[PDB]
């Protein structure tokens, strides 16, 4: 869907961006700071899930670019292992937000926080 | 969900560029020059229409900056009504994609499409 190699990199910032503010917009939630509205959660959750599915596509061969690593092209299999770990994850949190459970959805939230910075910190300038 | 209103600029603009995306994508298949696939486009509409709620929250009180028209503050009730219609568009859109119909897909792409200049030409700098 991208007619540069730039395209697909804005593409990806901008889809990683959203995910991230429907991740970090819980934040308060899971540390008991605001409060937990199962349906609120659950919705939100629902966004997430949608939008944690769109980057993966945008790092097509030679879309090299942006904050993105080269070794997202040279170790492919371990790329998709990690994205395919991250969506997992994804469904246990979406599990958590559908049982309306706060202990679930913060052992969940932890699950993924930590898949996001396992990806960073192999593949992420 | 924004520490500051840049916070709120960017998250709005990364969706409509996400929009954007999965709008324009379908171009080709709107014009013929690309094969329709219904399933294929039913997936795609089904992402749009998730995309398609998700700038107007980020328009809230205090937000003006951006390409963003301070008329949207001051016209509230206008800007509203441009957005349900934008998305009110988008059902029946999704309503063509999932029927399988690439003439009303055309039409309902047509009527987006229109909808987003139209907002576009009131309120976007
Ligand atoms: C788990 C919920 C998250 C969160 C909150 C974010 N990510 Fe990542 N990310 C990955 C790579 C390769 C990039 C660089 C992309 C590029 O520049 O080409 C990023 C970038 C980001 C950003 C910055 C986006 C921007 O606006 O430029 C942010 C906000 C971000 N991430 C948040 C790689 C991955 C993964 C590899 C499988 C996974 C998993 C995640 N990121 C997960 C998350
Ligand atoms: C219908 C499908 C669309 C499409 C394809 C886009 N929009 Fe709009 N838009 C609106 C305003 C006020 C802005 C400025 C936002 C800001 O800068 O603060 C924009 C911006 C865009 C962009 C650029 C985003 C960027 O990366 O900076 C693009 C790509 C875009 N739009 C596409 C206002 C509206 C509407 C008001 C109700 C509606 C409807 C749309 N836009 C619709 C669409």
């Amino acid at each position: 869907q991208f007619a540069k190699p730039e395209d697909a990199v804005k593409y990806r910032q901008s889809a990683l961006t959203l995910m991230a503010s429907h991740f970090g917009r819980m934040t308060p939630v899971v540390k008991g700071q605001a409060p937990y509205d199962a349906a609120q959660i659950k919705a939100n959750v629902e966004v997430l899930k949608t939008l944690s599915a769109l980057p993966w596509a945008a790092f097509g061969p030679g879309t090299e670019g942006g904050d993105a690593r080269p070794e997202i092209w040279s170790d492919a299999a371990s790329f998709k292992q990690k994205q395919q770990a991250f969506q997992d994850n994804i469904v246990k949190l979406s599990a958590a937000a559908d049982a309306g459970d706060l202990d679930k959805l913060r052992a969940a939230f932890g699950d993924v926080g930590a898949s996001c910075k396992a990806c960073h910190d192999a593949y992420k300038k």
